[PDB]
């Protein structure tokens, strides 16, 4: 059972953006969303995608655990925390592209898609180079398959083995106070339009469990901020955190 909430609008309307959020009441199997059909578009999944990468990349021992070093390439890039040796949990926790790419070079273009096919993910399609194909390529993925991805993640379910998914739910861990836990990742696609941020994840309270999947209009990196603050402002609306 689905339910459109056009009241959570405002919340875009107000910062000038547009975008959706959507929301899954584990304990109810119930969703939420303030666009149906924006809820079911299918975009980029941009740095998204670091959650899959890092399940596959974990599974098949390409990273060996959270601690492992990546030593950054001596490259200067445009992003200062780039530039720094990463492990799993911080480059999840800044995005680090170019560590992922080269999960992804290790993980190989025939692993990789029967991974994906075998995690539902999205149109599960990799077509482009293996290096970048979910910031130019060819694979897209709605709210809606987000949230039923993150939901098999939650549960355990995905197939590769419950350490992989628990290392990656540790590298997803955002906020955690004495209300809630937030374990989500953020994505920022600019490379085909229209240029969209994403926050997925879920909301872990102590008798349930809220899955979200948002993305939003993202013109300029200016807004970027919006992508949190947006979401949050929709939980506390719906009395999910105070
Ligand atoms: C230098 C600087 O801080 N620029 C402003 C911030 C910025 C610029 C360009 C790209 C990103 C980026 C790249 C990959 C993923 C994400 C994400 O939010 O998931 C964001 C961020």
């Amino acid at each position: 059972e689905w339910q459109e909430n056009k009241s959570w609008n405002a919340h875009f309307t107000e910062h000038k953006s547009q975008g959706v959020v959507v929301l899954w009441n584990e304990n109810k199997q119930q969703g939420f969303t303030n666009n149906l059909k924006r809820a079911n578009q299918a975009f980029l999944p941009a740095s998204t995608f670091k959650i899959p990468n890092s399940l596959i990349a974990l599974d098949l021992g390409v990273v060996k655990d959270e601690h492992q070093v990546f030593k950054w390439d001596g490259q200067t890039r445009d992003i200062a925390t780039w530039n720094r040796d990463h492990n799993l949990i911080t480059a999840m926790k800044y995005s680090v592209v170019p560590v992922y790419q080269e999960f992804a070079r290790q993980i190989g273009e025939a692993r990789m898609s029967k991974m994906l096919h075998a995690f539902d993910y999205g149109n599960e399609d990799i077509s482009g180079n293996v290096d970048s194909f979910w910031l130019d390529g060819g694979i897209r993925i709605s709210a809606t398959e987000q949230i039923s991805f993150l939901r098999k993640l939650y549960h355990n379910k995905l197939h590769v083995s419950e350490r992989s998914q628990r290392i990656v739910k540790q590298a997803m861990l955002t906020e955690a106070n004495g209300d809630y836990i937030i374990r989500a990742k953020t994505g920022y696609s600019t490379r085909i339009e229209p240029k969209i941020g994403w926050w997925v994840g879920w909301v872990e309270l102590d008798d349930n469990v809220w899955f979200f999947a948002m993305n939003m209009d993202m013109p300029t990196s200016d807004g970027l901020g919006l992508r949190q603050a947006i979401t949050k402002e929709v939980l506390k609306q719906e009395k999910i955190i105070p």
